């Protein structure tokens, strides 16, 4: 019964799963918590099963890990970033049939699963470099005869919560950065994509072992609610990295503050594109297309709001129509797919709801709605036309495939559309005016934390650090500096003069 | 029976007080909300009254500064430095008076009164030249034809909550800063520094006022819990800087992550300072005393915490009591004084507490302990040695003048001694031993944000940052980049190539 | 005979100018050398007479700089910044009298004269902050139990060798940033501007002494070649900022190079603004006139080559020739006046010579080429047309107001049209293109140091760093990162442990 | 009689040598110049030979290195980065191999060839971090409605000479950061180790070739002299990267300067170590052998002054003479062997002039002095005792392993004879003091561009700048900021508002 001990599937085993596979690692491999199946959201047939972290599991690792850093806060950052360099390669040696699990127990297409490792790979490789250029400035004190320098220290143990949309690359921005920086590493991905974690972490973990370091530094807790919910409130997690959704990442976001823990919170998006009038049509349709219905419009980047010139507006939406019209549907590992199934069946009741709330609220869907009758949670990628910019459902937003046109007219009043939504991740706007795209890019501009020209919302490099603001949690991950959040900052005053302190009038001995 | 109308006190009219002042300013001046009269902690005389801001006060000061927001954030930073630099001499002008007002209200010796309007001068001179330097990188973009870059904006209203022990330059360095990156600030300061915060308000607003921008870039709204609370609960405040009290700091810290806005928490600290067997006595001694005494033992930094090698330890508390019997006591604007009063009288009755409490727990007061026979809010200076390092009243502590001294014997135990307290503000060794200074810097030494060698814990200039971590809050102040506090990144890609999407099999028009 | 004796310019007893002042300043005021009359341009009248170095002047200066300079570099970087911060108040106390001095003694309008007293205004503010901040990373040592960091120590005596054009700027550029970094300075201005030279050593002078340190941080010794070259062979001048023409330039250079000294250099620039079709021709021609008449045509970035696309170059150029006869000439202090004489006779002549000369290789004037008929150095704003791209006197360049008016059709011909020549200082292009702006500024755009986008060839602001590629020299000057051409970087490593190296089979004691 | 055509080095083919080798690749190979012969300095036996480049072959291959530039600098930075990851991985898989012909061709001993390729293949690591993150800032501009951002472009064609000592690394660093700053690169290795450079640029031809890239963009054209001359005077070659001695290095700058090029020099070092009486010297002893008969003492960071406390002068030097006595001598790739043989048969005979004039200075020879009884250029390493700071053959200092000790009293006096030398570039003090230690790393310490704290002149890693000042020549290799050497920097100022420049009374159309 499961894809695993089918023949054609034989290729997992390359990536050393079995039938049954232990879901925690801490330098030794177990799990006595609940045994979990996951399932192909392409055909809902059984992949593989995974042993999940009792609570003592997850003590013991927390205990194992936080021994582990005593080793590795040790080891200088540069050949901290030697492992990170040969973690780099072994996720090249494994990168098809790691790609494949994830379009196959995740569900996105082939070439996404893929570039999603290589993502992970690409931050190896960055890290790197990075490794021998972190730290801080030394400034000249104002004091005779003393220095004043900048450290920067690991701030220990990085919990590292990661959701079911993006099962590696999360993941490999977190630890490729937290490893550098001198911090051991605790994971706990989303549950639905328990085999991904597995297999990531037994590539690692490989690493580690064989440049005799202890498991722990990348441990892997396997779980749901319960287990991240305790890393929320263990004080030994001295950084918890939390990527997921607005309603539970606001939870983890006050347990940490309440115990003056760190956090990293990379939430939800809602997500807007703007065409002007004298924008490349030509540039928007794709672009549209391929940010809304990219992913089965899965990722926190996704195009949700489409906001049109109203001198352009019907052209666009009649010609996204007839672009939506060939998006081709199948499973996500053949390759001339371009549109795969949604990840869960909940996903696909939510999908309805979203839907049927639309045409409650006055939206006109005129381009898809409907489940399709077919094996896997597979729904139509769909247009809904008609609704006011602020209509409840298109604020809240959901994680389904709908794109909601809007028309408007002045760039100030599409301005504050864009920002006029709780979250914050992404935008962009299309139009060739240089005033306009300044202002954009300003303060009375767009809010969020990716602010893009001429390139659709998931338009992202690991050059810049990715995260948003608002609702979106404020995080940083990746390039840029976002590496200082992984760290703590000293300001460190040496006084390395015999200059006693002046007397003010007692006499010392 | 008001000090200002006394006519010793004439020079509190040089800062444009009166005997009633408003204690709400947003380009007008008001206040309907509670009166307040302020006391003179070296006299308990009452010195002058503030009218307080109601609701209907916060309401419109908060409308005000986000409509001057959209004048300010459009002009450039470079001449938001000038303003800033306006700033700073309008404070040279009056540093003498003002100086004199802090020591009056809040009791701190005349050279720190001074000294703190000096920071606020000089956090000034600093943004000036910051106001042509802050921004982010333009990245190498891995696309063909698009530009990536990391912009940066202000966050909007900046609220400012400051405690009574800096009356001013907290605000100043939160100020300075926020102000070059394009925000518009609220202060609530102390109530029982609320002359200062008026006369503080009055210099900015002359500057304000003489350029011919709206008054409310620095709005001020004094009050108590009532006013802050609704600060940390107003979605318009976008960043809150809180500095006070670990425990209202976290209070106001959850508050803010309710709503996923921003904080800046810089609480309270329980600082040491530790001597090793090689330590220069000539030199541990006085910064011990000064770190300990000044300011009455009332500062974030001030010294709490002393451990002594085993060596040493006799010998060095033997010295500080034959230093400590030196001290000069008197009223704090008297040039001859080292030590004035606590700021209130509930202040001498916790710090008969804690000397009480401190006995109980195994302590011998060696020096001090009682209250002085004088008008005032004045204690002895004090020094109990005997405890444990784990002690309760050495782990929470008070903030009273009380210097608790310990023993140690190797270095680990000491670091981790030093780092077993839930707060983490100021650290210092005295030591010449090369390895273990910069082990202490390392990731195996001290926890704290302030780290400090030969210098004590009060050692601090505004071209670092400034803060602490764990129980203080995280947050940083003033130097190297805490301007990004005040600001919001986004990254950007341009597309600015005539290039198209591929196709990806789809017909495009 | 002398304007300092007439009762209109009597304004110039209060830059403390006499009928003959010492050119020589060490601490001590002096000049054994030739003493030289300057005159004032507008009218050819003497204005005064300053007493220049002798050898023995020179040595004695260069000397006392060296011994001053072990007190300067002793003195904390922020504390140098205090003292940059008062030489910005006493510019400000004079602006006006300074910048009249500028346009009586070196020829142009007020607002430009003032407006180049501002420029130093505005470094020494920008040079306060920015004494906090200069310095370098530290470092993670690939190695355990090392420390890595990068040094910054002042080079010692700046030599600073200014030109006529710019008699204030220049010097207080390398001046404010070369002094915040821990150097001496010597100057050695444009003889012709003698009275400006001593007028600002006069100002800073009094700041130094009012400070209680060693005149000669900032010596003066007025005089020709003789003085520049022995600068320029002056093993004991550590770096010299030259700015002047190119011939000179590159002679010194090679000096330089020949004892293993440091070289900044500011050469000459033949600037270029091309407008393209799509361009706001409202924004053009206003761009373009002031940009090349603007100093009677005598900048560093004076915009000498306007290319102009063949569809609107007759209109461009008959709307610059209307906007030229409006152009109002007269006195450079009488207000209104736009445009002065020009520095010299001898520029009256190569003005002439570069007309006639143009003409013979095939140009038309179209407007101006004749001297006026009116007392001091003026000669008419020039347009010429006709040329081809490579005419000769189009690449060498006079320093005279011609603007050679060219033809292009493309965008690849014109920028390799603006690189063609020897210079590479400054270069603007005219356009809306989104791509052609982001052309212009990479790989294939402009190759000088200055690239500007619908603003003429002098937008140019402190925040920037100021310098241009190959004949121009490759110095900056002012903004960025510029200081680190002032100081001498060093990389430490500072092994703290206890590890002994690796015996590689050696029995050591 | 060659040792590639004797079976025992048969190893040598599998970096593609043979025979005779075409010493000149632009994307083909070839060489119409002097065929060389190289030979094994352990027994001067002949290796193999290299067709060296012609005037002809020189053209030729600078052409195609510019037209291959075009293609080069249009590909994304992380792209290029990418391409030297790949150089990288390449050196890997021949490391052993390739660190073998640098023991057999140079001298050196294995382990150091093999850590030559090492450090290329690290710069390599590092740079494909650095390729994400080059770049500059953008600015605030103080006009409204303009952006200021400064841009960083290749400078195009980088010229590299290096030098017999270190044939592979000195290239990888220039090679490494050149590439992915965008510009292609024309080698010109020392004559004496031309098979070194054929098999390295073999190994990156090929990675060039397998990426579809031209590959004259890691061009090669061996020669002496004669090429190197005509790539100083070429202005095709937009920065000459030089290695090699003071005496032409300064040749080579003055050329460099005469057509106003840019030159990154690199020349001798004359370092001294110092040890306090307060230093290790079961530290001090290893560290001063091994820094001064490292590489038989041919390394521009050879410990070359010894300057030791008279308190701890004898016990040194005896500890020195018992330790030099075990140095293990032998064919470089010998196993185990410490000491290989001088570079050729003319440094042994600068060697023994070396110490006969240091004897008739009036220095003792206490061990070595000697050339050794065998086949190959093996001397001696040589202690010289009994000269003064001063000597003149301590001054000049040969490429001989010559230590001269020197005695010295104060702390002042030993750093100005570290100072007192023509050369710059490393300078170490072994030392517990703090005080003295900050000292030598502040404005009155080491004037080297290396200044190390208890580890000897050769600590150097690539994560910092390397290079040295004085007669070192002032260029920078490798880490920090080091890369902005091999770009241009441009101030571009952008205009993006709808606004006009001040009328100033003109009426514009």
């Amino acid at each position: 019964t499961l894809l695993i001990n089918q023949p054609q599937y034989a290729w997992l085993k390359e990536l050393g799963l079995r039938e049954e596979n232990e879901g925690v690692y801490n330098g030794s491999w177990g799990g006595r918590g609940e045994v979990i199946t996951t399932y192909c959201p392409a055909n809902n047939e059984p992949i593989a099963r995974v042993r999940q972290a009792s609570v003592a599991d997850y003590e013991e690792t927390v205990k194992k890990a936080r021994e582990a850093w005593k080793i590795w806060a040790d080891i200088p950052a540069p050949k901290r970033g030697e492992i990170v360099r040969q973690i780099g390669d072994a996720l090249r040696e494994k990168i098809q049939v790691l790609g494949s699990l994830v379009s196959l127990e995740m569900g996105k297409i082939l070439v996404e699963g893929v570039g999603e490792v290589q993502e992970y790979v690409d931050i190896c490789d960055y890290a790197v470099g990075l490794s021998r250029m972190i730290g801080g400035p030394i400034l000249p004190s104002e004091r005779s005869g003393h220095a004043l320098i900048e450290q920067w220290n690991p701030v220990g143990l990085v919990g590292i919560i990661t959701a079911f949309n993006f099962p590696v690359a999360v993941y490999g921005w977190n630890n490729a950065i937290a490893m550098i920086c001198g911090n051991v590493c605790l994971w706990k991905g989303a549950p639905t994509t328990s085999l991904i974690s597995v297999a990531v972490t037994k590539i690692i973990a490989k690493v580690l072992e064989d440049n005799k370091l202890p498991g722990a530094i990348c441990s892997l807790t396997c779980g749901g609610a319960d287990i991240g919910t305790a890393m929320a409130k263990d004080e030994r997690v001295n950084l918890l990295s939390f990527t997921g959704s607005t309603q539970v990442g606001k939870q983890v976001g006050l347990m940490v503050q309440e115990r003056f823990g760190r956090s990293l919170l990379e939430l939800g998006g809602n997500n807007a594109i703007i065409a002007f009038e004298d924008a490349d049509l030509s540039l928007v349709v794709p672009s549209a297309l391929f940010a809304a219905v990219g992913t089965a419009g899965q990722r926190c980047t996704t195009a949700r709001r489409l906001f049109i010139h109203e001198s352009i507006h019907d052209e666009v939406v009649n010609r996204l129509k007839k672009a939506y019209a060939q998006i081709r549907v199948g499973n996500p590992w053949d390759p001339n797919v371009l549109y795969g199934p949604l990840h869960t069946k909940q996903a696909v009741s939510m999908f309805l709801g979203a839907v049927e709330e639309a045409k409650k609220e006055g939206g006109t869907v005129v381009y898809g709605g409907k489940v399709m009758d077919r094996p896997g949670n597979y729904v139509e990628p769909t247009i809904v036309t008609g609704l006011g910019h602020d209509a409840s459902i298109a604020h809240t937003g959901t994680f389904a495939p709908i794109l909601y046109v809007f028309k408007f007219k002045n760039e100030e009043e599409v301005f504050a559309w864009n920002n006029e939504v709780k979250q914050g991740l992404s935008s962009s706007i299309f139009t060739k005016d240089l005033g306009r795209i300044f202002r954009w890019l300003g303060p009375k501009g767009s809010d969020c934390g990716i602010v893009n020209v001429n390139i659709p919302t998931s338009g992202a490099e690991i050059g810049g650090a990715f995260g948003g603001e608002k609702h979106t949690g404020g995080g940083r991950e990746s390039g840029s500096d976002a590496w200082k959040q992984y760290m703590r900052r000293s300001t460190c005053t040496i006084n390395y003069s015999k200059d006693l302190p002046l007397a003010q009038g007692i006499k010392f001995q």
